């Protein structure tokens, strides 16, 4: 089980001015440290950020948390479960400011909601610092869903926090699941006049606005300004980031159908539309050396129990992932880049059930 703290620094908060915190469970003979972001969609305005507090709560306030969690997946502490980081300092940072990670905004006269997404996470690392984060060696921060975007948003700026703190040998290191998204087009269009029918690259881009956010420097300054919601796009950002970031992507990913307005007998011009999506995430990650791209239809996550189940060319994830760690003291028959090439979901016979 992992043990809730809540923050020291109650002016870091969640969405309704609550503290924000962490869920730790110490492993005192390793030197690596799991930094783990929830994930779960975002709000961006009054109207749709209201109606998340009333039926999603605990995704915006930490009043309701329990003691603690139970580590699970790549979060667990049994070799049996999880083959690649079993022995390492595991910690669950719970997302309660549905702004991808990426806010920097506190609740005031002017805002009902705060938004700290990108505060929260410089907070936890340097709190943990006293709790033995200072004599690490590997810094992994990882997150499913809005919290591999958060991973993206973010890695760059943990180790630029530790370098300015005088941690420089401290290895820091991302990995990103399900949060590598397309601005695509729909396979049926909507105008934004409603929260059920604006586009992401639209949603993001009042959600900078209504969260103050902040986004990694180099692709701010490709983008600049009213053009930053371009870096909340896996491939878009990624070659702005200098720490060394592992991808994980389902080739449909069902949060991505979702937002392409894609609810599933096919007929032609929707297996055209879903064949043509495979192939064009397939092709961002042409440059991406470490990744791991099933082809498969999904919402599954690498902190479920059985994460160890889906190979890709007979490869699991826990050795991709630990092909990854000897990449960074090619390698024979430990490989780091693996996407799926064939082109229907559920085509790798390994696929979540
Ligand atoms: O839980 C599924 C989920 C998906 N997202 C998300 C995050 C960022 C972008 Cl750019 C898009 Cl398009 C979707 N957030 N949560
Ligand atoms: C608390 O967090 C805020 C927001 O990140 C920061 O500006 C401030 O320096 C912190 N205060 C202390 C005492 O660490």
């Amino acid at each position: 089980d992992l043990r809730l703290h809540l923050l020291l620094n109650t002016s870091v908060t969640c969405n309704d001015g609550s503290p924000a915190g962490y869920y730790l469970k110490e492993s005192r003979g390793s030197r690596r440290w799991l930094l783990f972001l929830e994930g779960g969609w975002y709000c961006f305005n009054r109207e749709n950020c209201d109606s998340r507090y009333d039926t999603m709560r605990r995704l915006m306030s930490s009043r309701d948390w329990p003691r603690t969690r139970t580590g699970t997946g790549i979060l667990s502490s049994q070799p049996e479960e999880n083959p690649y980081w079993w022995n390492a300092n595991m910690v669950f940072i719970p997302y309660c400011s549905s702004d991808v990670w990426s806010g920097a905004s506190s609740k005031s006269e002017k805002n009902e909601y705060a938004f700290m997404g990108a505060l929260i996470i410089q907070e936890v690392v340097r709190e943990l610092l006293g709790r033995g984060l200072s004599g690490a060696k590997v810094l992994l921060l990882a997150g499913s869903s809005a919290g591999g975007t958060g991973v993206l948003l973010n890695v760059d700026r943990v180790a630029e926090q530790l370098e300015k703190l005088g941690y420089p040998a401290i290895q820091v290191r991302g990995l990103a699941d399900s949060g590598w998204f397309l601005d695509n087009k729909q396979y049926r269009h909507t105008d934004c006049v409603d929260t059920i029918t604006c586009a992401p690259t639209e949603a993001i881009r009042r959600g900078i606005r209504y969260w103050n956010g902040v986004v990694p420097e180099r692709c701010r300054r490709q983008f600049q300004e009213g053009e930053e919601w371009n870096c909340f796009f896996g491939y878009k950002v990624y070659p702005t980031l200098r720490s060394p970031v592992f991808v994980v992507q389902w080739l449909f990913d069902e949060a991505q159908l979702t937002v392409d307005n894609v609810h599933l007998p096919v007929q032609e011009g929707l297996r055209l539309y879903i064949q043509n999506l495979g192939r064009e995430l397939r092709h961002t990650l042409k440059d991406v050396p470490a990744s791991f791209a099933p082809a498969c239809l999904s919402h599954e996550i690498i902190i479920r129990s059985h994460w160890t189940d889906v190979q890709v060319k007979g490869t699991s994830l826990p050795r991709a992932l630990h092909c990854w760690d000897r990449s960074l003291h090619p390698l024979k028959g430990c490989p780091v880049h693996l996407v799926d090439s064939c082109p229907w979901p559920h085509c790798n016979p390994s696929c979540p059930t």
